């Protein structure tokens, strides 16, 4: 079986039973000026002269014709398989419109002619990858963030929380605040530099004000960053001002609650008798949870919101850029799961609506 985890920013793809995805590449289709399209790494290589479309926006497929290009590029170019020969497990956002679930299903069976398929919620797979079937996942990628409380293997759908804020917003904000410091980032290459700075040097402060005071009065938190061309810039408080936005979205003009508040509110929407287990099993997933210090800050903030006697545990797996995929690999490899696939026969009989009955 194949496991394909389609994100807003990155596709992660591979073979069920493997440790790790074999392919990880940008979820883009690029087009040159009129007077021809490029997908994935090919498009990234030529970004300066292409216009890019991201077929997934905030975790939701929005450009179906380019999504098919991504899927075809995944099967043919990246995995070197004919999808007609392999059951395929795909992933979806924790909140995904009904019409989109049916369309994905229709495309896989009618266009790619898969023998079987399944679609799983991304956060749930991440929980499985941490060795759990109960817990609350915070999954934050390039395009969207969700909180998903999960009990005995299944998400509690009414308690799911969504935040628009994710990694691309953070890159944009780092670019803004570095521009304010006096630097310039106006080309596509310069934007890529900002994303690298974010990934290499940003961290979450335990307390914003205290950290700002340290940065104000000392060079102790400053890091030199060398650009590819040899310019050197000093990144100081921008290191932690950037991801502080996750806890205080007002930094980018969003009125939304922060990720600690959404986690708490999600837990509070669950049966009182499962909350202890959720608080003790807060699992972080996705690239935007990779910031150093994020677990300690979440611990602090959840402790401030939760009952005084509650045990709070935040789990941040080292491999969490890839946990959704890894969970898919686990699930697709389970003998007891093989009854759960939608088969071509089932599709032929029931049509796209079959996904409602088989995938939850
Ligand atoms: C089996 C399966 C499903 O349950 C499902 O196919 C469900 C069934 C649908 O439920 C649905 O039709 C409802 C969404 C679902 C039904 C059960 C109750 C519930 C679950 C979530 C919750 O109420 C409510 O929306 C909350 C509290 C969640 C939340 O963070 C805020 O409102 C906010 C903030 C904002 C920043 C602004 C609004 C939004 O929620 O985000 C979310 C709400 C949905 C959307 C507009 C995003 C679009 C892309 C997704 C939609 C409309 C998805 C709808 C469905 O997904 O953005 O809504 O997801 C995939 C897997
Ligand atoms: N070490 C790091 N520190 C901060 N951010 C990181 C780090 N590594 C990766 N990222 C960010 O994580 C994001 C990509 O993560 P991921 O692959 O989980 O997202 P996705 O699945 O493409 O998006 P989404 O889940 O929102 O649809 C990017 O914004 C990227 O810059
Ligand atoms: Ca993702
Ligand atoms: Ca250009
Ligand atoms: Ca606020
Ligand atoms: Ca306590």
């Amino acid at each position: 079986a194949l496991v394909c985890d389609n994100g807003s920013g990155l596709v992660k793809a591979g073979f069920a039973g493997d440790d790790a995805p074999r392919a990880v590449f940008p979820s883009i289709v690029g087009r040159p000026r009129h007077q021809d399209s490029y997908v994935g790494d090919e498009a990234q290589s030529k970004r300066g002269i292409l216009t890019l479309k991201y077929p997934i926006e905030h975790g939701i497929i929005t450009n179906w014709d380019d999504m098919e290009k991504i899927w075809h590029h995944t099967f043919y170019n990246e995995l070197r398989v004919a999808p007609e020969e392999h059951p395929t497990l795909l992933t979806e956002a924790p909140l995904n419109p009904k019409a989109n679930r049916e369309k994905m299903t229709q495309i896989m069976f009618e266009t790619f002619n898969v023998p079987a398929m399944y679609v799983a919620i991304q956060a749930v797979l991440s929980l499985y990858a941490s060795g759990r079937t109960t817990g609350i996942v915070l999954d934050s990628g390039d395009g969207v963030t969700h909180n998903v409380p999960i009990y005995e293997g299944y998400a509690l759908p009414h308690a799911i929380m969504r935040l628009d804020l994710a990694g691309r917003d953070l890159t944009d904000y780092l670019m803004k605040i570095l521009t304010e410091r006096g630097y310039s980032f106006v080309t596509t290459a310069e934007r890529e530099i900002v994303r690298d700075i974010k990934e290499k040097l940003c961290y979450v402060a335990l307390d914003f004000e205290n950290e700002m005071a340290t940065a104000a009065s000392s060079s102790s938190l400053e890091k030199s960053y060398e650009l590819p061309d040899g310019q050197v810039i000093t990144i100081g408080n921008e290191r932690f001002r950037c991801p502080e936005t996750l806890f205080q979205p007002s930094f980018i003009g969003m009125e939304s609650a922060g990720i600690h508040e959404t986690t708490y509110n999600s837990i509070m929407k669950c049966d009182i008798d499962i909350r202890k287990d959720l608080y003790a099993n807060n699992v972080m997933s996705g690239g935007t949870t990779m910031y150093p210090g994020i677990a300690d800050r979440m611990q602090k903030e959840i402790t401030a919101l939760a009952p005084s006697t509650m045990k709070i545990k935040i789990i941040a797996p080292p491999e969490r850029k890839y946990s959704v995929w890894i969970g898919g690999s686990i699930l697709a490899s389970l003998s007891t799961f093989q009854q759960m696939w939608i088969t071509k026969q089932e599709y032929d009989e029931a049509g796209p609506s079959i996904v409602h009955r088989k995938c939850f």
